[PDB]
């Protein structure tokens, strides 16, 4: 925006390997160093655009310096590598999705 305040956005608390089962509640939260951060999520090398995506079922939640990614429904196909990238820092995680009994 206008000339006011700029700077890199370092990831205080990045993502971490999560072990869940198909059909559960997954919440990928991340702590940043700036509230209004333009953090971008990437899966298997795909920029998770923030536009009309009827296909997807996940919801975006911005709580200031924290970005959560709820997954109403998760499946084995959802298991990948969520690489978080920002204008200051980046990270990666491994979502382990296993089948139910």
């Amino acid at each position: 925006g206008s000339s006011g305040s700029s700077g890199p956005v370092l990831i205080v608390t990045p993502l971490e390997d999560q072990q869940v089962f198909v059909g559960d509640r997954v919440e990928m939260a991340v702590e940043v160093s700036e509230e209004g951060a333009q953090v971008m999520w990437m899966k298997n090398g795909v920029e998770l655009t923030r536009e009309d995506s009827f296909k997807a079922r996940y919801r975006f939640k911005k709580d200031g310096k924290r970005h959560i990614l709820i997954f109403s429904d998760v499946v084995q196909e959802d298991r990948g590598r969520y690489q978080v990238i920002t204008n200051g820092g980046q990270c990666e995680a491994e979502l382990i999705v296993e089948e139910k009994q």
